């Protein structure tokens, strides 16, 4: 096996196809160069269809000779994807009696030897960057005689350098070939003899913690509703005492009662707190709004498929309106209208008319407190009644009644549960990424990035409940969903040790069950590695911990614990900016470098690395990491000849 | 003062008006955010002039109305090019009293308070991350009365923190407007009273290191001809005694010859090896190709400029057809023909056709010796005559002579004098670039990069010349031309220590002379950091030096240092690359982690950050290193606010 490439589209012709979705062009090769606006990859043929990877293609269409193709396979578990190949397009054919020794096809048409050693890996005879192998995901993994044994989808690396790589086999894309690409999901299932995990997708009006644990009580079963938000836990108990003749014990950090009833809500937060399942307590269990991504509620979801079974639970119901996979379709009830350039207020380039918000009660999403500070006041020099709200505020400052426009975070998701006349959307979230720099350890580093359709659909949904509402957006992009970055495996760790009382051991045996089980949202699986770095952080400062805890920003024990080190070294922190302000007090006796164990923000004082702790965490770093390497658009072929 | 944002247009107008060069809609507000197809950032009006950085625009068009708008101003130097503004377009106008509290505008719309410590120069009251500053090149510092105290081309920085900005300043745009916009060099310069750096640009062929110094040893004068490639210098030689009737002295390497004439031909290297000017010994100095970035050049011409008035010199030339800011343009002997999908051979995306090389003498540029061999290996399977050439093979692989296709890099460009038939530019090269990455240290990377105006030119050069050739290329367009990475001047500092016996202050006194000097190549000025490098690298193991300089690779000092220090505490190489080979011998005795100082290619071994040279090293980086932060196109704008803050 030999390979050389050809290009057949630029720039140009790139982004107008990705618009149309009409690729005329005749897709020849069995591997393919795609690529959308953000990145490009590779897709390859196999048994009629071409296959890449989610975490490259999301869910969008393929652009094809009579338009955009939609997906016929998605399975963001694997990581895989398929659109049925257009006619006339060659396949590579399965590869059944195979060999160990494989050939990775790249995208810069090199053909590197791989060793198989296992279903889904294999080592590099010779080890590369893994800067190498980025832009080849979805690539052939081929036996000797040419036939697909897997698509490439990660490198395994040890310091920056990949030594093994990850890929989907072909018997995983037969199995999702023989899947139904339909299933009914919407119903509440029955409850089954012997435990069960069982998903419910249903619009939110359905009923999935109103109606559904209202008919299960009703068959003489004791039901457990998680949710993420107080605020949202809480309404449950009014409503279902108005709207089902069930008074129902409510458990929030704020405020619990227990009535002796057989449904209780909780938030996951409290769920966790109390320390899980109780033995005996609940036959059913509902995960509610299991697409939501944060710490809590991935460690909370992931206590209840640990211990559900053995504390007695015959089913666990993980239900959401926006699964892994999902895109955002149109509302009957909702009217969606782009910002233009035409207007008096200025918003994240484009222009919100003032006639648009004066009167009424309408939402603004910004990214950042900043931004919802700035346009609050900008709207009160215009006279409009204006109000901010994201985390660390009151939730009483939002009027519940009368004309306000609310300029607000996503912290508005979990602290009020009101809707809204209209919704205007920056289509643009802050979040939070590792890197693993080694400069020493790990970086934690805030971004902002465009929202994806979970971000979308939840943000548009605060309008149209029930009457009619408007969405004005600024722009129509939207990132694959379902997926979450690594930094949020290392908020899991540091909630378990700051507020739950998990070892890092523990807090591992519960993310493994989330990670194990199919259908939730999807990250890179790095436990052990997260695991091994929290193991090393031993006697915290007791009174720093406690502070950072209090102030409520994020990693708490991470930054704690940075504070013990450089406390017990009268050395300063990384810098004097708020996020290392429980030393203010300490400073005039602090001096020297940093011990830095790791990088959460900019570190402005100068630094050694010689603290045991560092060295510790370093360490770590040699663990094996395996990190990820408008319509998609064909923009070259690898052709393939040994 | 406050500032928001207007988004004009998305990423498909983009590229249209990026192709058409026409833009009309019209040009609202003092500050656009501006795009290539690669980068953005930020051009202010001033004076009618819309201002932007040289290092992000290059010396490309502006998107306008009636068409692409060409460069008004182009100073390299200075970091800063200018297009007329289209009439009806507001324009800031200079800080008239003289304020020191400054407001830097970002392509964000934020307004960061700035506070002026020089010139240039403006400290952030707080400090912030450089990544935050990224695309924000060419935007405003204003005064508090909202007017135009320069523009913004850097920040300085301390391990990631930028700390001070520097600007142009709207000086620099007065000094600017007030010159001609053309200017000429196209003549040789007559001999100055007293000592002057002069410009020469002029073609190939011209007889700029032929015809010119013979001129200048008929009035009587010494003259002495530096160029970077031995086998020019050996011809240039070589043409002289016989068309000409002086026989030159000639300084190589390879063949040194001694006539006692007045005119000298020598490469930089053997200048060097030398030490530089003898003193009182030549009255010219002509620096040909002075538009080189390899490091031998600018060693030697920063070693003549240091030198050369102390030495009784009257005049330098700095001579080249390409000096910094150049566009390529057509050229009437030589027709350009786009590579298609259609063809026999493929050749990067593309396909060259074999019968447009079959018959004749050709020549194909490839960016690296594998893609040589390869492509050497299959045009001899097709049967044709194809040798590669790359350093480290012999300049006689290639015929004289016969029918031929020479598969070959950019070393064929000083190994190599004779011309072609067609030439196959394959348009991208092999480039080092550094990062300072505090892992520990820095990287020195090898990456592929677009070609630039220097090297298109040049390559094209191989053919056509005053008979007829034809061109074909896979992409068109360039990068700009006349900048190089601080990465050099890290060879600079290498080669001084490994061949020329130079210390590293030595090595600063010529290199400074070199940035100071305008218009030559320009760089980031990271003397003082590369200086504090390898002042610290101190007792190298001659022998592994011996081996690293004989093998002819990049960095050899640096390679050889890191080699001492891991025999020295008996541990093993960063990996067993080709690059570490001086190690091999010892390889059964080394264990453990490796003391790594720096990061010069993948690093596979387990490391040490506890080496006392290590540690020096990250000491060094603590100082203030200065880091920059189809048509231009107009995407959207910042609008300044007009009253209060
Ligand atoms: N589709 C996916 C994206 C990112 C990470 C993972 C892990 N399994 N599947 C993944």
């Amino acid at each position: 096996i030999t390979a050389y490439s050809q290009q057949t589209r630029g720039l140009l012709g790139c982004i107008i196809t990705s618009l149309t979705g009409r690729d005329k062009n005749q897709v020849e090769g069995e591997v393919q160069v795609v690529s959308t606006a953000t990145q490009s990859f590779l897709a390859t043929c196999v048994n009629g269809v071409c296959w890449t990877v989610y975490h490259g293609a999301g869910s969008k269409t393929l652009a094809g000779p009579k338009g955009p193709i939609t997906q016929m396979y998605t399975n963001v578990d694997q990581d895989l994807v398929g659109w049925q190949a257009p006619p006339g397009a060659r396949s590579l054919t399965p590869c059944t009696c195979g060999s160990s020794d494989l050939y990775l096809v790249t995208r810069h048409a090199d053909v590197i030897p791989v060793r198989r050693r296992g279903d889904s890996r294999g080592s590099l005879l010779s080890p590369r960057p893994v800067s190498y192998l980025k832009g080849s995901s979805g690539g052939p993994l081929l036996c000797p005689s040419g036939h697909a044994v897997g698509i490439f989808r990660a490198a395994v690396c040890t310091r920056g350098v990949a030594k093994a790589v990850d890929f989907v086999p072909v018997e995983s894309m037969e199995t999702t070939m023989r899947s139904p690409v339909f299933t009914d999901n919407s119903s509440p299932p029955a409850v089954p003899q012997s435990f069960q995990v069982a998903h419910l997708h249903a619009p939110t009006g359905s009923g999935k913690s109103t109606k559904v644990p209202a008919a299960y009580a009703a068959q003489g079963y004791k039901v457990l509703v998680l949710n993420p938000s107080v605020a949202a836990t809480l309404g449950f108990g009014a409503y279902m005492s108005k709207a089902h003749g069930i008074d129902p014990n409510i458990r929030t950090g704020v405020r619990t009662i227990t009535t002796g009833a057989p449904v209780t809500y909780s938030t996951y937060g409290k769920f966790l707190a109390d320390g899980g399942c109780s033995g005996g307590a609940y036959d059913i269990i509902i995960c509610d709004e299991c697409h939501s991504t944060d710490s809590t509620t991935i460690l909370g979801i992931g206590t209840v498929l640990d211990q559900a079974e053995t504390a007695g639970a015959r089913l666990v119901v993980l239900a959401t309106a926006t699964p892994p996979g999902s895109v955002t379709v149109p509302h009957p009830n909702i009217e969606e209208v782009a910002l233009s350039n035409t207007g008096e207020i200025p918003f994240y380039g484009k222009a919100i008319p003032i006639e648009a918000i004066r009167g009424g009660r309408h939402l603004i999403f910004c990214h950042s407190k900043k931004k919802c500070d700035e346009l609050a006041a900008k709207l009160s020099g215009l006279g409009i009644n204006a109000v901010a709200y994201y985390r660390g505020l009151d939730v009483s400052v939002i009027p519940t009644i009368g004309d306000v426009v609310v300029v607000a975070t996503d912290a508005l998701m979990t602290g009020y549960t009101g809707d809204f006349d209209s919704v205007i959307d920056c289509n643009t979230c802050v979040t939070q990424t590792v890197d693993f720099s080694l400069d020493p350890t790990f970086t934690i580093e805030t971004t902002t990035v465009p929202q994806d359709a979970v971000s979308r659909s939840q943000r548009r949904g605060r309008t149209g409940r029930g009457r009619r509402g408007i969405y004005r957006f600024v722009t129509p992009g939207e990132r694959p969903s379902g997926m979450f970055d690594s930094s949020v495996l290392c908020e899991c760790y540091d909630a378990g040790c700051a507020w739950y009382e998990l070892t890092p051991a523990e807090t591992s045996v519960r993310l493994r069950a989330y990670l194990n089980t199919p259908g939730l949202p999807v990250c890179q699986d790095h436990l052990e590695f997260w695991e091994s770095v929290f193991t090393g952080l031993t006697h915290i400062d007791a009174h720093f911990l406690s502070q950072t805890k209090q102030a409520g920003d994020n990693f708490p024990y991470l930054v704690a614990y940075q504070a013990t080190v450089c406390a017990r070294a009268q050395a300063p922190p990384p810098s004097w900016d708020q996020m290392w302000k429980c030393l203010i007090r300490l400073k005039p006796t602090l001096h020297g470098p940093t011990p830095l164990l790791y990088r959460l923000g900019a570190v402005q004082n100068e630094v050694t690395l010689t603290h045991p702790i560092t060295k510790y965490i370093m360490a770590c770093m040699s663990a094996d990491l395996e990190v990820v390497t408008g319509s998609v658009v064909i923009v070259g072929r690898i052709i393939l000849s040994s």
